[PDB]
């Protein structure tokens, strides 16, 4: 499947793909603002994300550091970025189906839409202003909006036990984003799209 990833921010982002114990295609790439990146990613791969880092330094051998989504300090991602970040997630080929989401479960740093290239289904979108809205005690100094379950570290947040309810901080992303996922047990904001879609991933698409 064919991923193009565009930049639309007026601010240079570290685009990253992974499926937590590998890299997709290479990994992550540098995005001037309006640049676009097209990545293969293998048919069958489940449990992908892409997000965007800000704020990053890297040094010539791709060795640094990111103020939201780093991925333990590599340009090309291996494994998942750390909170705050956006996430675009997508399972490819499960029993002949594509299945994407937006999630905020991991926070949020940059708006995104998520939407197929090809025939057969809807794109989702998150591009509210999170950050500026932010609650007080979820604001990320290096940037972004955290999730609760990051901050706090309570079974109820992080929906450990596997029961848990909506709270004050999920409310607030999701009635800010609608159409993503606010936390663990949230009702699915996930959407069906034929097998073998093609896609684009849109930071600041507004």
């Amino acid at each position: 499947a064919t991923f193009e990833i565009v930049n639309r921010c007026s601010y240079t982002v570290w685009a990253a793909a992974s499926k937590g114990d590998a890299a997709l295609d290479a990994g992550g790439r540098q995005l001037n603002s309006g640049e676009s990146w097209t990545i293969n990613v293998e048919p069958g791969t489940n449990g992908g994300k892409i997000w965007a880092r800000t704020d990053c330094y890297f040094d010539d051998s791709g060795s640094g550091i990111c103020k939201t989504g780093d991925c333990g300090g590599l340009l090309r991602c291996k494994r998942f970025g750390r909170p705050p970040t956006t996430l675009a997630e997508f399972s490819l080929n499960q029993y002949g189906k594509d299945y994407i989401d937006i999630s905020n479960i991991k926070g949020f740093n940059v708006p995104m839409d998520f939407s197929p290239t090809t025939r057969g289904c809807r794109g989702v979108r998150c591009a509210a202003d999170i950050v500026g809205q932010c609650p007080a005690k979820l604001k990320a100094p290096g940037g972004g909006c955290n999730d609760a379950c990051t901050v706090f570290q309570t079974s109820e947040y992080c929906c450990t036990t596997g029961k848990c309810g909506p709270t004050e901080y999920s409310r607030f992303f999701k009635r800010l984003c609608p159409d993503a996922f606010s936390y663990v047990l949230d009702k699915p904001t996930t959407v069906t799209c034929p097998g073998s879609s093609n896609y684009r991933v849109t930071f600041c698409p507004t």
